[PDB]
């Protein structure tokens, strides 16, 4: 069955504005790693959600589970591990002279700090009742997509995040309980930035470094 | 060297209503696979893609590249050869049976239908101008949430759109001329959608399908 689609249009005049708009406004995104740890209700964090499970996917699998932590000793766990890992990894070169500018150590506080983790799994399958599974497509794609939402939620809500690498993949699979057809993608602190929050002085690319137009 | 952080933010009971309407705005998105061929400025085109521009990467790269597509020999030739691609696929299970639902033949006259393609495409390093090559990281994920920014942008700017994947890989890389560090990553037809446009009768999952908390 089929149903007619039902989305908002504009005239260009309107179009022109609200693409504008929405540009400045998404450029004043920024990762930031300093958070406060004022609290967010659940259902902000819920809407937050379930938006990024809004998108696209590959044969509408939606391969995608949303792990919320809010639980302070999770979050302390977490943290432990992630130091961890990264203990190791900034001493055992191309990549350290790539992160200078970023001014980031092994430290993590914003593991705790934040008042949630979103943690991101992709389904490479789902298992029906049956026992048997059943393959998704463009995974990678699908979840990485649903990943743009989320933050463009956040962003909305007037939150920010700090997009981390799901390290140790291991440990977040174990403590946060994950079935084996599902794997780590994303680490994604939410909260209210810290008040005298500092970010990197960064320049994102040109319209000439990205963008390629065939008239 | 860093900077203050100017995002802007809202009390508590701002936060609510604006992630309640934003989810609202964003599940009235869905793929729509007939497009109206009315033309749009290629400066909301310009917007949305430094939109999408503007989405996290790891350590900054920014690995991807932004191909907008109007020129209508182009789009001939790249609807032509994604059409014998499919043709070859819905002929030679498990596939066939998750497709059911979506009506999708090997046919795509929307990839001339729509006045813009815009391909992205991925890139696994970077080569200076020394001719040695510096390799990005977390390329998939990156370029992932840019898309979701870029479909954000083109929900936000009142347009419709079909993710679609990169086949034929090695024709698009081709006919678009695109270096060796560069992969075909998503392509997205863009434009409003057709007036009486009509999609699939689907239902996305639940939160408890979605979403796991830890209190
Ligand atoms: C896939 C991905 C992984 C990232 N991993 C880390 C990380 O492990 N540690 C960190 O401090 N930042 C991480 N980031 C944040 C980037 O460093 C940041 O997005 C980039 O420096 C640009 O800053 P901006 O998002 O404010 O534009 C990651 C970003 C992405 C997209
Ligand atoms: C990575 C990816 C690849 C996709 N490839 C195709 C495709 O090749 N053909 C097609 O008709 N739709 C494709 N889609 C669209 C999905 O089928 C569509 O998003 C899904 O059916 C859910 O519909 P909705 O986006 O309206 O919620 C793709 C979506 C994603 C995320
Ligand atoms: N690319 C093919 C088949 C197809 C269709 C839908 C979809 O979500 C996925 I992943 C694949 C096509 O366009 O028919
Ligand atoms: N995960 C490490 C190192 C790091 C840092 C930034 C970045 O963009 C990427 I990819 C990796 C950390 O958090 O320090």
């Amino acid at each position: 069955a089929f149903i007619p689609y039902a989305g908002a249009q504009f005239e260009p005049e309107e179009m022109l504005s609200k693409s504008a708009e929405y540009y400045q406004f998404m450029d004043h995104r920024r990762t930031v790693r300093e958070f406060s740890n004022r609290a967010i209700p659940l259902e902000v964090i819920e809407n937050i959600v379930m938006t990024a499970s809004t998108a696209p996917s590959g044969a509408h699998k939606q391969p995608w589970t949303f792990v919320v932590v809010s639980d302070p000793q999770i979050k302390a766990k977490i943290r432990q591990a992630a130091e961890k890992e990264e203990f190791e990894s900034y001493n055992g070169n191309e990549w350290l002279e790539d992160l200078q500018p970023f001014g980031t150590d092994w430290h993590k506080p914003f593991l705790e700090i934040a008042p949630y983790l979103i943690v991101v799994f992709r389904k490479a399958y789902d298992v029906l009742p049956d026992g048997t599974q059943r393959k998704n497509y463009y995974v990678q794609e699908s979840v990485g997509i649903a990943c743009g939402f989320l933050l463009a939620a956040i962003h909305q809500a007037g939150l920010v995040a700090l997009t981390h690498t799901p390290s140790p993949m291991n440990f977040l699979q174990k403590i946060l309980q994950r079935p084996e057809n599902e794997r780590p993608f994303l680490l994604v602190p939410v909260g209210y930035p810290a008040e005298g929050a500092m970010v990197p002085d960064l320049q994102r690319k040109d319209k000439a470094a990205v963008m390629v137009v065939y008239h």
